[PDB]
């Protein structure tokens, strides 16, 4: 691909939307290779992550935890303008697991407060991939402070099953999973700090126990439940992209399955099928395709149930439609 | 299928056997779709999990930990009669990962002590699946108190390898692995309680450490050893179903291998081959097929060896037959 | 084959080399089946695992942690002469996950100090496999004290991808990952012991937390960095064999990918492709094949980033060559 050919490719700016929702995109590529442009402003800010007012000084791409899902197609280029406002206190950068070279982009995007940078990379491999901050010397701290997200590089011709049959989803959601390590005082109460740096020592100590105090979806316990449950209808095909930048997770749709699951998150690797519970290793993203068949409220969780129900890794799906008694029926209701 | 068509299907009452054994069944479907009937009584009882007399208040389906393995074929209907004796003190239900709708059946099977219920679901996906109690707000507690098992939904035409060659086993064993979280007093001694509800607060604190005090097969340290070691003979084909409803595991047959391993536990996903150690995520069941080629004692373990030899995750296999010197021989026995 | 036929086979004595290097071998087997001979002397020795000077009484095959990588081809016989010098104090043996029978050879190789033994086994299955000490009663202690390594059984026709295309690497490295559990005093300082036995009780207590104090490559924090960093060049094809005999790991090449990854380590199981982060469960070895495309420094880590950067699981690659601006380019360097 000559130098002229690359400079001639069309440039297209895209407006990002906050997770679990995903920005406008087409499953099958529209036109030839493009340079897809995105801009994200980094925000350091205190967020409350549970019903007890527990705080964390989050480091958030685009102001959200997880950062937004960026979608492009194989062989498109992703051109990110990353802005670090002077109001922030730390140097930040970004590592796209989808990219090749300079530590995923980290070595070329180190920006101090008051600086911005523009990185471009060719998305040569199809699949969902994690992206995260990675300042040399404090990589895990930045990541476990919520500075991570994922992108999806769709095959130019959309998704397909193991047999080559097309798999077109009606809706897509991005569930970013986050392990937080919040310090506690001797009485067991979560501590609060004035500035991000103040919590550093105490936090690394908790991190070393390899035991998170919270494991959440969309940045807080219950963020994807109640009135914020994701939605679908019977017959609707849904793609659920799930990521975990630092620690293993095992997604499970309670009352459902993963009809096709690219557990490694890479589309050239044939998807597993009829999954009850899939596995995504820390530092990766995966994707599950399911066609809902029963209406009702479903729970979507990390299937180490303590992490799901004691630590916060549980989301909900509200599904409309008609019940199918062939698939399931209460022959005899609960009775003495 | 219409309600009328289902009602016209033949019914077959199966009698369950305690793990690791599996009730009589046929690998290849004997005739068209039928309604396979099972009955299980919930028993809240005390179990001793180690040689130090450590106790756990178990919540056991059919009186055992794990609950028994139920076997049907794809597209059969599994009709479960679940009974919660008045002697029990808690509400219980059942979520079948193999089922579709109402949280796996959990939403339609909540039964208080003194009640019973009958659930019927269609086994549309082939493979081994976990089933476990899941009372709202009490989910992980019940599961880690031993209330879980698995079922196997065989393909109508039995098992096959990745190329369609049939795989027929001579024996089948079901190993249910359980992570227990037993509270300790200020002297490191495990605590005992006179009531299930009495140990709740103490147990949740331990559960939050995400560090089990015990990891066992069939409910206790050494359960599947000695009088309970599994058996086989050189030349015999054996399928080992293994589940873990709450935490990851990595099975390994010491001295052998997993010739064919459906690691995700789903039969429409080709099995991995020539496996040394496979992986099953918390919340799932998997299955390995192996043809013994050497006689002698074998150990079967969760290969985090601390979990296997310090925490209790180890079982034994006694194999009869002639030793094969081509495969292995001691050229020079241990000597000066 | 009969004893006579085995005795007639040619024999080749191989000289082992220290990890991450691998002894000379041919990817495509040259000639028919051979009895490949190896010799390893077990050394119980004190090793320093971090910059602070933390000590561990290692139990090391060939004097290194991990033990060296032995390479044979499918259906060759691996004949190991194992020596336990009289200067040692413990009985040792070896379990080859690649072998069939007697606990992987463990039951035939128990040698006391001052003894030796010669074990021979047929390498019937292709792939990388863990080997580790396993004296009944102290199995995990030996392994987490560093007594483990791996072997590679190459297909006689060399490596191929999932579709029959040959995969020939230019160089190979073996990364053995070790989880250590070092006791600490009341000041949180690592403790030193005069003899290995002295540390047993304290170490077992740490092991039970299932939380290693160190997670390292090639025996120590930073062991594969600086002048010991691995090397490659743009266009070079590298195979990275990775093992972990006791605990899970999720390898990731920062700045690159795993073009083909036999995550399970078994060559007859098609490899995953375009991987960002793969997963190797405790008790197994895996291998990733990658063709470098960008020059510069890369980090190779266990992608639970706390384990990589706080606990020690990080290695570096120095790659020579021309930068590819098509794959990645800084449109705008960090600036105001
Ligand atoms: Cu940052
Ligand atoms: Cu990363
Ligand atoms: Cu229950
Ligand atoms: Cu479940
Ligand atoms: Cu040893
Ligand atoms: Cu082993």
């Amino acid at each position: 691909a000559t130098a002229a050919e690359i400079a001639a490719l069309p440039r297209q700016k895209v407006e990002l939307v906050d997770p679990p929702f995903v920005h406008a995109h087409s499953q099958v590529a529209e036109g030839g290779p493009k340079v897809v442009e995105f801009t994200m402003v980094i925000e350091e800010k205190k967020i409350v992550i549970d019903d007890a007012g527990t705080e964390v000084h989050a480091m958030a791409f685009n102001g959200t935890v997880p950062g937004p899902l960026m979608v492009v197609h194989q062989d498109d280029y992703l051109e990110l303008t990353l802005i670090n406002p002077e109001t922030n206190t730390l140097m930040h950068n970004i590592d796209f697991h989808a990219a090749t070279g300079a530590l995923g982009g980290g070595g070329l995007t180190e920006i101090n407060p008051g600086e911005k940078t523009i990185l471009r990379f060719k998305a040569t491999k199809p699949g969902v991939f994690v992206y995260h901050c990675a300042p040399p010397g404090m990589v895990p701290w930045a990541v476990v402070s919520g500075m991570n997200g994922a992108i999806m590089v769709l095959p130019r011709e959309g998704l397909h099953d193991g047999k080559g049959k097309a798999l077109t989803y009606d809706k897509i959601y991005y569930v970013g999973e986050q392990d937080f390590y919040v310090p506690r005082d001797e009485n067991g109460k979560y501590k609060k700090y004035e500035a991000p740096g103040d919590a550093y020592e105490d936090t690394v100590k908790v991190m070393r126990t390899l035991t998170p105090t919270h494991v959440v979806f969309n940045g807080a316990v219950g963020a994807l439940t109640g009135d914020k449950a994701m939605t679908a209808a019977v017959g609707e095909k849904v793609l659920i992209v799930h990521s975990q930048a630092n620690r293993d997770t095992r997604p499970h749709l309670i009352g459902g399955h993963g009809d096709y699951v690219w557990a490694t998150g890479k589309f050239n690797t044939p998807p597993d099928v009829d999954q009850e519970t899939w596995f995504i290793p820390g530092g990766a993203a995966g994707a599950a395709f399911y066609t809902f068949q029963q209406p009702g409220i479903y729970a979507y969780v990390n299937h180490n149930l303590i992490e799901a129900f004691e630590l916060g890794a549980a989301a909900h799906f509200k599904v409309t439609g008609e019940w199918n008694d062939d698939l399931m029926t209460s022959v005899l209701a609960p009775s003495g």
